[PDB]
C-alpha cells in the first residue's frame, strides 16, 4: 500500500533542506571560521550525531532493499504486522534530526547572539535528540520508541533475559557504532573537567599540564568504554550457549569477540608502556601486531562463510556463492566481498587508534576519516546477514 | 488518479529549497546589502519575473479547487480528457523558477566570480525562462508548453481568430499582469540607452539629476504598453459582438474596457505636464480622479451582478448570493466580496501617501507593494468565476 502524499512531501521538504544547510556550512566553515582557534572538539562532538543521522537513513535504505528483495523480515524481526514502517518515515525522521544538528552546527559557528557564547548548543541538540527518544505522550511514532526502548533494556541487561533475533542484531549495530560512545564520554570529561564553564568565549588553546585529560587513558576510562559492547555480545553468546548447549556456534563466538578484548587491554599495554618508556616496550609492539592478525583474520571468517553463508560446497555455476541466491546481480556479492576485507581492517586500526592514544597529530585525523566507514561496512553486512537468515528458516 | 511519489518528492524538495533559498536571501538584504548605490532599478528588472513565480503557485491552488468543488473546467476548457496538469506540476515548476530566480540575485547580491560582474545575471535568468517556454525538444510537459504557446500567439492576434473560453480567460489573466510589461519595458530601456557597459558592476550613485529618462512617460511609450492587454480585450470584445450581432453583455464591456483608456491617458498627460508648468494640471488631475471612480464602480458592478452572478434580485434562503452553490461556506463568498471591494479601490489608499508626504522615492515603494495583490484578487475571482460558469453551461 503506497504511503500518503504527506510523507513523501515531508520526506523531500527535509531532504532539500538537509542539502541546502550542508551546502551552506560548508560555505561558511570555508569562508567565515578562522585557522587559528582549534576545531577539534567539535568535530569530535558532533560525529555522534553524524554517525546516528547516517546510520538511519542507511537503515531506511536497508528496509527498502528487504522490501523489494522479497525477504519476510517482519517475521523474522517479530514486528506487529499491522503497525509496521517503510522507509519514508526512517527518511523523515533521519532528515528532521539532521535539520536540527545542521541548525546546531550552523548557531555554533555564527553565535548570533547571546551571553553565553557557544556551549549551549550541542548540549540542547543533545537534549532534545534524548527527550524525542522517551517522551512519555502518545506521539511521533509512539509505538515505534516504545518498542526500541524495551530493546534497549532487554539488551543493556543482556546476562539474564533470553536471546533473541532483535537482541543480537541490535548489540552487533550497536557494536558498530560505538564510536558515538566515546565521543559521549569525551563530551562529558571535557564539559566536567576541561571547559571553564564560570568564564568566557569558551575553547582557548590549552598549555598546562593538566589539559588533555579525555586524550590519556587514566586509569580504565578510556579502554571500557572501548570494549563495552564486546562484553555485551561475548555475554550474550555466553547466555545463548547456556540455553541452548549448543558447542561449536556459541564457543567459537565467545573467542571471537574476546580476541578484540585482548587487542584492547594489549594496546592499553602498549600505550602505558610507551608512558613509562620501557625497554621492552618495542617488542610489546610484535605481539600487538600478531593480535591484531588473529582479531581480524578471525572476523573475516566469520563473516563470509558463517555470516553470509558463502563459499557453500553445492556452489555448482554460482562461483564462490551459495547455491540459492534472491539478489539478482552477482557483482553486489563480488564487490560486498572486496570491499569487506579492505574495510575490516581499517575498522580495526581507528579502534586501536581511538584508544591507544597513538599518533597525536594524525590520529584524530585518521578517526575521523575512517568513521563514515565501518557505518557503511555494516550496512554491506545487513542486506546479507538478514538473506542468510530468511533463507536458513 | 494519485500522482506518483516522485513527483509528490520533488515538489517538497522544491519547496524546501526555495524556503531556506528565501531566508538566506532576506539575511543577505538584511546585512550584506550596503546602501550607497540606489537599489530600485534592480527591483525593477527582478519585481517582475518575481510576480510570474508567484501566479503560477497560485493558479495551482486554483486547480486543485476545481478537482474538489466538482466544478468540470477540463470539459469548458477544451481541454484533452485523458492528459491533464495536476497542481503538483504546477507547484514544482513554480518552484524551480523561484530557485532559479533566488540564486540569480544572491549571485548578483555577492557577485562571488569577478570576470562577469553583475550585467549577465538577469538576461541569463530571463533567457533561461525564454528557451524553457519555447524549447522545440519534446522534455519538459512538451504538450503544456506547446499549447501555452498557441495559445499566447491567438490572444495576441485578438481582432482575426474566433473566441474561445480559454482566448479570453487568458486575455483577463494578462490584464493584471501589466506590471510585467513594463518592467520588461524598463530592464530594456536601461539596458539600451543609459547603462555605460563598459564598467565593472557600477557602484556609482543614480543621485544625479541625469537620470530618469526610462523612469518618466517622456516620449509616451508607457501609456501604450500600459494599455496593451485593455486594448487586446477590448477588440476581442468587439469582435464578440460583431460575431454574436446582439449588444447586451458586450457593448457595455467594451465602454469597461475603455474607461482605462481615457484612464491612462489623462495620467501620462498629467505625468507629461507637471515640469513642463501647465498650471491648469488640477482639471486634469480631477478629471483623472472622477474616471478612476467611475472605472474603479463600472469594474465593481461587472464583478459582482454579471461577472459571478451574485446580487440576484430571487435569492431565497441563501442572502446576496445564487440558488445552487457548491463551494460550503458562506463567509468564503462574503470575505471574497468584501476583499474585491477593498481591492478594486485600493488605488486610492496609495494616493493618500503620493498626496500627503514628502519621502524620496514614494510612489514606486507602494507600487511594489500593492502589485503582488491584483494577482490575488484575479486568483480569487477565478473561483468564483469558474463556477458560475460551471453553473450557466
Ligand atoms: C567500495 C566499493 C569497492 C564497493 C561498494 C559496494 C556497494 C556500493 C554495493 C555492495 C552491496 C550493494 C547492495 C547489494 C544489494 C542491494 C539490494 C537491491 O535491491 C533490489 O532492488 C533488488 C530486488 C529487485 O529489484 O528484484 C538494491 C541495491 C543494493 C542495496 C546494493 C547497493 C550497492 C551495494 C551497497
Ligand atoms: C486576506 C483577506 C483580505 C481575506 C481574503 C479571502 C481569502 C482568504 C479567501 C476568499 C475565497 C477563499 C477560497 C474560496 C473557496 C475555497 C475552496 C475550498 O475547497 C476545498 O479544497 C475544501 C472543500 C472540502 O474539502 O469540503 C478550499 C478553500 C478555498 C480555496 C478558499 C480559500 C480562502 C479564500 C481564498
Amino acid at each position: 500500500q503506497p504511503a500518503p502524499a504527506w510523507t513523501t512531501f515531508r520526506v523531500g521538504l527535509f531532504c532539500g533542506i538537509f542539502i541546502v544547510l550542508n551546502i551552506t556550512l560548508v560555505l561558511a566553515a570555508v569562508f567565515k571560521l578562522e585557522t587559528d582557534r582549534s576545531i577539534w572538539p567539535l568535530i569530535r562532538i558532533y560525529r555522534g550525531g553524524f554517525l546516528l543521522i547516517e546510520f538511519l537513513f542507511l537503515l531506511g535504505i536497508n528496509t527498502y532493499g528487504w522490501r523489494q528483495a522479497g525477504v519476510n523480515h517482519v517475521l523474522i524481526f517479530e514486528l506487529n504486522p499491522r503497525s509496521n514502517l517503510s522507509h519514508q518515515h526512517l527518511f523523515e525522521i533521519a532528515g528532521f534530526l539532521g535539520i536540527l544538528w545542521c541548525l546546531s552546527l550552523l548557531a555554533c559557528f555564527f553565535a548570533p547572539i547571546s551571553v553565553i557564547p557557544t556551549y549551549v548548543y550541542p548540549l540542547a541538540l543533545y537534549g532534545f535528540m534524548v527527550f524525542f527518544l522517551i517522551n512519555p505522550t502518545k506521539t511521533f511514532y509512539y509505538k515505534s520508541r516504545f518498542w526500541l526502548l524495551k530493546l534497549l533494556f532487554r539488551v543493556f541487561t543482556a546476562p539474564f533475559h533470553k536471546v533473541g533475533f532483535a537482541d543480537f542484531w541490535l548489540a552487533d549495530q550497536l557494536n558498530s557504532l560505538s564510536v558515538i560512545l566515546m565521543d559521549l564520554e569525551y563530551m562529558i570529561c571535557f564539559y566536567s573537567l576541561e571547559l571553564k564553564w564560570d568564564e568566557s568565549k569558551g575553547l582557548l588553546p590549552n598549555n598546562s599540564e593538566e589539559s588533555g585529560i579525555c586524550h590519556k587513558y587514566t586509569y580504565g576510562v578510556r579502554a571500557i568504554v572501548q570494549c563495552i559492547p564486546a562484553w555485551l555480545r561475548f555475554i550474550q553468546c555466553l547466555r545463548r550457549y547456556r540455553d541452548t548447549k549448543r558447542a561449536f556456534p556459541h564457543l567459537v563466538n565467545a573467542g571471537k569477540y574476546s580476541t578484540t578484548f585482548f587487542m584492547v587491554t594489549f594496546a592499553a599495554l602498549y600505550s602505558t608502556h610507551k608512558e613509562r618508556g620501557h625497554s621492552d616496550t618495542m617488542v610489546f609492539f610484535y605481539l600487538w601486531i600478531v593480535f591484531y592478525i588473529i582479531s581480524s583474520c578471525y572476523t573475516l571468517i566469520w563473516d563470509l562463510k558463517m555470516d553470509w553463508g558463502l563459499f557453500d560446497k553445492n556452489a555448482g555455476e554460482n562461483t564462490f556463492l551459495r547455491e540459492e541466491i534472491v539478489y539478482p546481480q552477482k557483482a553486489y556479492y563480488y564487490c560486498a566481498i572486496i570491499e569487506d576485507v579492505i574495510l575490516r581492517f581499517a575498522w580495526t586500526i581507528q579502534i586501536s587508534i581511538t584508544s591507544t592514544t597513538l599518533l597525536p597529530h594524525s590520529g584524530d585525523i585518521i578517526a575521523t576519516v575512517f568513521a563514515p566507514l565501518e557505518v557503511f561496512r555494516r550496512f554491506v553486512w545487513n542486506f546479507f546477514r538478514l538473506e542468510n537468515e530468511h533463507l536458513n528458516n
